[PDB]
């Protein structure tokens, strides 16, 4: 479901601590943190503290599983996903359909040292940003009151360890979760039927933080929240909310005006595609150039760290996905973060 | 794994009995089965019984589920995938790899009749004709012996029942049964770990038995298997065993020298995504004009029926399939069928 974002809601995004800006969030990430290894533990439990003290009325989770993989020889290498969720109250939570927000954490093996800052450290600050921002309108609006959920996963093990090109390589922890909430299955009397079919829209970022992102639409079934999703980014672009554009700066999203039966692009492969395979509605946000394919030019380099990102680009990320948030999950009216008692 | 066919091992490819041909075994396919329906169980059974008399020496084993479809109600409609397999003797089978051989039985339930006979009943006909092919070269290759068995799967519920795109609409039975199997697990002595691990190479068969169909590679991953699929194509041709083509005629396999790092064709959503999205080797070996991307013209329409069939393609991609099989299977110098104390 979805509601309409009036101008007003568009202004009063941002949360109201501004001492905890997405610079403060993505820090702690910015580090080595492959799968199984002593960053991997660090960066998980920075995140998953970040969401109990900051959004305490968030359940967190953890999905673990383990996998050989093709450079751990006979040792299984373990893969460890971050659930948070938030329900509204007084609802059977296998009743609810989950906005479903999706990056991955951890970061390629080699090169050692590795960081992946688009790669994808500024998707999870960009995650955790906007889900700190639309928390407090979720409490106006539920303390007001409809079935609809907000969830983020944070996937381990995306990155494929091999040389070589190889089927069951890579997607560790989105297929492991796929796997298991397609069989956790709800009682009969819920209204969904299972923990992966309660999924009513998973949005992936990837590869985001470098400057003049493309963001083409890869899944029929999800362009019309992807044209959503860049009506939003037009307008703030016009209000002027936009740092990293002027107000006739070129659309990040090319496959705007494409008509739905018009859209032939080849998926990427990443996280959302086990999910997309066992039927739930993706939507893959991935700045990637639209007809050859290639990723931006710092992928996989050195060159993927701190110093490279544009942050008044990860900025405009992290409110644009604030307001499609509090659209899907028709929160207009309840963005005023104006504090009470203050002039 | 696989092996090398000599053109001695390709003109030795038919099965002994001349008296059950393609056309006798796709003629009871060719009848309304609708998932749930009396036709779907005569259907089923004439393939199980198949498999029963003319193959004994395979187990066959049907992965039943149910499910709620767009136009159901509040009614579960079942799914029931069909599995035959036959491993070699004397190996545990859970340390078995399995080249998979898919097409779906079920057929779309509108138009009230429709028959579909290149989707999919030809592709099961051509299936079940091939590993009858192979099946007596098994036993000749398996009494001198190395550890890969063969598998069919007929999938129900390929077919989408709404009238319009819906991301959990369609492919019932392939999203069941790569879920299930990827949560079968092995014993940790195994060599695989899961059923769905076991599978080497999954080929599906989907919307043959046109003329002049046009096939081309869709997965990076299987490329190569593509090629080796193309060259007994086009050596098959040469040594003038197609019937449907000349010794000139053109190649089905439009994608033969492209290179494996410069495909970028879009996959066609059908029964190989769920178990691609869970990391199995898939080959889709689909009719489909490669740029376009539209099917056949019978297409979902009333002419896709029996006089449309051309029974010359039809033969030729069941000699061509049995080929594949043999080579993969390392079969060459065990087609002989030559009957002994007979002149
Ligand atoms: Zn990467
Ligand atoms: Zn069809």
């Amino acid at each position: 479901a979805h509601g309409n974002l009036s101008n007003a809601d568009l202004e009063a995004l941002l949360h109201p601590d501004g001492d905890t800006n997405i610079q403060t969030i993505l820090a702690p990430l910015l580090r080595p943190r492959v799968p199984g290894t002593p960053g991997s533990e660090l960066v998980r439990n920075y995140i998953i503290q970040f969401f109990n003290s900051a959004l305490p009325l968030w359940t967190t989770e953890l999905q673990v599983s383990s996998s050989k993989t093709p450079v751990s020889g006979s040792q299984r290498i373990p893969f460890v996903n971050i659930i948070a969720y938030r329900s509204p109250p007084g609802l059977n939570e296998t009743d609810v359909g989950w906005l479903t927000l999706v990056a991955h954490y951890d970061s390629l093996k080699d090169p050692e040292g590795f960081i992946g800052a688009i790669d994808s450290a500024a998707p999870c600050s960009i995650i955790m940003s906007a889900v700190r921002s639309i928390d407090a309108a979720l409490t106006r609006k539920w303390d007001n009151m409809e079935q609809y959920g907000i969830q983020v996963i944070f996937t381990d093990g995306e990155e494929s360890f091999g040389n070589t090109l190889t089927a069951n390589d890579g997607l560790y922890g989105s297929r492991s979760l796929a796997a298991h909430w397609a069989v956790d299955k709800y009682p009969s009397t819920a209204k969904y039927e299972t923990r992966l079919s309660s999924i009513s829209l998973l949005v992936l970022l990837d590869l985001l933080g470098a400057k003049n992102p493309q963001i083409a639409s890869y899944y029929p079934v999800t362009h019309f929240d992807y044209q959503r999703l860049a009506a939003l980014e037009s307008r703030l672009r016009e209000l002027g909310q936009l740092k990293s554009s002027g107000i006739h700066g070129k659309s990040w999203f090319v496959d705007r005006t494409t008509d739905v039966r018009s859209l032939k692009r080849q998926p990427v492969e990443d996280d959302q595609v086990p999910f997309s395979g066992l039927g739930v509605k993706v939507l893959h946000v991935i700045d990637a150039d639209p007809t050859t394919g290639e990723f931006p030019s710092v992928w996989h380099t050195p060159d993927d760290d701190e110093n490279h990102l544009d942050f008044d680009t990860i900025r405009d990320w992290s409110l644009l996905i604030t307001a499609f948030a509090a659209e899907w999950l028709g929160l207009q009216g309840f963005m005023d973060n104006h504090h009470h008692h203050h002039h």
